[PDB]
């Protein structure tokens, strides 16, 4: 990549100023900003908080529902000793698409809304000054870019977005907006990758820099003393009875990667890191050599009001919530999160599985692979180095039993296999079409990941005995082709509106959730090779408006406000 | 003040970097954490966001009803860059009091749980290193500091706090942290006070510094174009074709503040500032010489999950809300809020009614040895919010307490000192006042007379006659009002609470306590007595949304007299005002 993903730090060589608050903001229906000057200010701006979405704030339905080009726009004070480093604009996410301007200059453009956008401003920043970040952004959907849908247009040009999939449409600045300093030759990247060696374990690392100076890779214990040291972009740290990161039981060492020259220091980045292999061996998945069972959900970046907007807040609510139901895994469903949430997740020994956005899946198609190789280099370069990361989801519900979506297919685990340093597990979650005598894709993942809804939408409610039966006649015709892999359920779940009771239970009530869930239990124990089960849905969510969907999707175990339904109790004395 | 209350601003002269984030917090329910070096860092903690209340986010009943000694740690980078200059750690609150340490070395203390607390880092920081924070915090309630209450201790020594007031005892570090760093010489407060003149204007101001440097003052408008410049401490800014800051319709002037030497400038603060005047004129309210009728709620710093934790996302849908009511007003009940809710209502133009923690002084809720200590405190706080607020255009009245005892002569004497400092604090004299609840009888009550306008909370339909009798309490409640009205005070009266409690989707035909046809019920009866009286000139309902209490018989999750749910959506009865209000 043409920038780095290193999360930003500060220290003697790097700095860092928030940019979050009030911005301004505008709406641009005629789509006339870039032709009347809006990128060296908007001309009638309302304000709008970032980190946010912008959906949920406004009491009127056409701010709400916009779709198309709106603007953001803030000021900050660049200090003078930021004078003639390395200076950039860091976007959590741009969602879904844009163009950042400073100083009223045309910076870069990108496309993806869950991944970082860095804006070089080295030529055109102002040290000692005040400065203008003006940023240009588009929410439409459309088959070449993730996630996939439409854009319909009513009869007055208003357009309103039509997703191909099952979350609303938010966007806007959802994560944090920083403008950092680096110095001239700097760390732009790095990897690491584990062996363990009976009571000792093996760091193998590359660095990669802007320039040609020596690199020096120390290596720090929890509480700061050195623990190995050596030289070169490319070597193997050893560690002495290596403590390692293990399942809800974390341990993180610091890496320090220093760029020299003589003498001093030109640079220096640290990261906490952990200790730890995956690997897939027959039917099980194994974390420091030990099988490991994954428990957990499928979760969203969801939340009254800030909509994806970030906040420590909910993830500390959501890893507490998580730890009470004895949880040790959850999926980022159906995009790569906010940073924050890995850095936590590495904190509190979660397992990730890590999705990019390729969900909603013509001439077209060649454009789509190529968002979808790029949001894929994207997200493992950034997330590689957490611990907690142990798989990658590269679909969710794609066609897979044509040829055609196997030479697609077979492109995108190639792009994540170059850039993984670690070759860790890959996959993606399929959809019940994905038929076993059909499927021509399961064959590229390392383990394969099942979402099913055998009691919900096939023979749900008082035909739940035969979706059981329909669920076991799929399962033996798994069994029977012998893959030897493991199978991980990535979904299963029942809408379930908080407070509706019923004896007999019914679809929809707390009563039919827990009954359901018994039922999937009961089969997924039945089969040697399941090796995971994540619930569709950690909470309540938002999606589209619709016939099917009541303020949302109520499949949560919690409610969207972060309080358990009957069902969390089932699942926290199962997971005991 | 020994500290500034300025809000922190970054240019030239002035610094700031954000210490939000996640921090590291420890428990200390045995209170060992001093004798034993916590302030070097704490032994097993584990993460807390900043800002939040820390209640709501763990999973157990003993770490969310936590009442005692409890800790906060971070680390933070200091450029070099700011080697001497005057650096100082800002906390836009610290609840309910604490100790502020850095790099191990005791800073400061402070006791008031919703103010900035500074503390000057300037001798024991390090530029160019890592630096640490500690924060020693104690969320107990006592009856001589505000808000009052009382703690208690379970058999085994667990503490419970026991609020004398309505509102959940949320606590921690609820506001954004900064460390800053402002010149040796700097701008440490200002005042400005307005006087119309026609078509023209005058901004009166005073500043205060730490040196003996000359000031020059700017007032740039709204396109940043100087409007009048002058120099002094203490001087008159005139302002030609003023465009003065309205209800609902504001406009912001820029204050521009220099201290300057031979060879250039020492130090710039910025601040918007909006040109109005707030009188009482009989029964009358005059913003700008013209009437205004007062159309509101007050609110609550309150949002699930993070408490009372400060977010611009809550201020945003909270506005958007109070303008699809056609509201103009709120009052800040029952704290100063966090000061990002008055720069946002200057914008909108939107009054505030700035309200002081004393709340919780009721005798029938809850003692001669600690009323001086709690007046001190008290006086304490006034001082504090005025001087942090007296500068927003929106807040047009301090409102100096919610239902204390107001009928004794000591309750008399003990006010008269609270509405004289508040008097001496504030440089444009603007309106004081407080809420009356129903026991300060117009017979009874010695206090109101320190009052430009007299507030009343009344529950006449809820606590009083509710229900099927409420035929009876409209009659009870235009029997006081008949009462006051024979009093012939010639001074406004503004309803700052009145409300019933309402579960959303609790529907009934004929209505019940706690439908939300009842909410709607309840409002137009109280709408037809307010209506009946000329001196009525404001309303200000309670509560804007539901919001957390104390567990208890008498509360159902909470407070649930909010116009709308927690999570911002309206109650039926939410139109019932937007219709009024129009
Ligand atoms: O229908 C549902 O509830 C879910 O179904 C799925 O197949 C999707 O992967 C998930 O995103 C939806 O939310
Ligand atoms: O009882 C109520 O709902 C309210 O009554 C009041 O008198 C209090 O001033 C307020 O803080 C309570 O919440």
């Amino acid at each position: 990549l043409e920038y780095s993903e290193l999360y930003p730090i500060q220290n003697e060589y790097r700095m860092m100023q928030s940019l979050d608050g009030m911005w301004k903001f505008q709406f641009d229906p005629e789509e006339i900003g870039k032709k009347s000057g809006w990128e060296n200010g908007l001309p009638a701006p309302v304000s709008m908080p970032v980190p946010s979405s912008f959906a949920d704030f406004f009491t009127d339905h056409k701010e709400r529902d916009y779709c198309g080009d709106f603007w953001y726009e803030t000021e900050f004070y660049l200090p003078a000793e930021w004078r003639n480093k390395k200076i950039w604009l860091r976007f959590g996410s741009i969602t879904h698409r844009g163009t950042v301007y400073c100083n009223g200059m045309e910076i870069t453009s990108h496309e993806g809304g869950f991944l970082p956008v860095l804006a070089d401003i080295s030529t055109v920043a102002k040290p000692g000054q005040v400065n203008q970040v003006v940023v240009k952004i588009n929410n439409e959907l459309n088959e070449t870019s993730l996630p996939c849908g439409a854009t319909k247009i009513l009869n007055n040009g208003r357009k309103l977005a039509k997703p191909y999939f099952d979350f609303f449409n938010y966007s806007g600045l959802q994560r944090s907006v920083w403008v950092i300093a680096l110095p001239e030759e700097s760390v732009k990247d790095y990897s690491v990758d584990y062996e363990l060696c009976g009571t000792d374990a093996l760091v193998k690392y590359e660095v990669v820099t802007t320039g040609e100076h020596p690199v020096i890779v120390r290596l720090l214990d929890a509480e700061g003393e050195l623990v190995a040291e050596t030289e070169g972009k490319e070597g193997i740290l050893q560690v002495a009875n290596a403590r390692l990161w293990e399942v809800r039981n974390a341990y993180l060492y610091q890496i320090v990667i220093l760029i020299t020259d003589g003498n001093g220091v030109l640079d220096e980045y640290r990261e906490k890191i952990g200790i730890r292999t995956v690997r897939i061996e027959g039917t099980k998945i194994l974390l420091n050599d030990r099988p490991v069972y994954l428990k957990g959900f499928g979760k969203h970046e969801d939340f009254p009001i800030l909509g994806r907007g970030f906040h420590w807040g909910i993830v500390k609510r959501d890893f507490e919530c998580l730890k009470w139901t004895n949880a040790n895994c959850f999926r980022t469903s159906h995009y790569p999160y906010a940073e924050e949430w890995y850095q936590f997740a590495d904190e509190e020994g979660f397992l990730i599985i890590d999705e990019v956005p390729a969900v909603g899946m013509a001439l077209t198609v060649p454009e789509l692979l190529k968002s979808h190789i790029a949001d894929t280099e994207e997200m493992i370069t950034r997330d590689k180095n957490h611990p907690s990361v142990i798989a990658w989801s590269l679909f969710n519900e794609p066609e897979t039993i044509t040829d055609y979506a196997y030479e697609y297919f077979k492109e995108v685990f190639a792009a994540a296999e170059t850039y993984d340093f670690q070759s860790r597990p890959m996959t993606g979650a399929f959809e019940k079409n994905s038929k076993p005598e059909l499927c021509k894709c399961y064959p590229l993942c390392d383990f394969i990941c099942l979402n099913r809804y055998y009691g919900w939408y096939i023979s749900g409610g008082p035909e739940i005995e035969e979706a059981e039966e329909l669920f076991r006649d799929e399962m033996d015709r798994w069994k029977a082709k012998e893959l030897n892999v493991p199978f991980v359920f990535t979904e299963f779940g029942t809408d379930t509106m908080a407070g509706l009771h019923k004896l007999p239970s019914i679809m929809w009530s707390e009563e039919y959730q827990k009954e359901y869930l018994e039922m999937n239990f009961r089969v997924f124990d039945s089969y040697e090779f399941v090796q995971g089960e994540l619930a569709w849905n950690f909470a309540d969510f938002q999606t589209t408006e619709g016939i099917m969907r009541v303020d949302g999707n109520h499949k949560g175990v919690f409610t969207r406000d972060r309080q358990p339904k009957a069902a969390a109790v089932v699942f926290k004395d199962r997971w005991e």
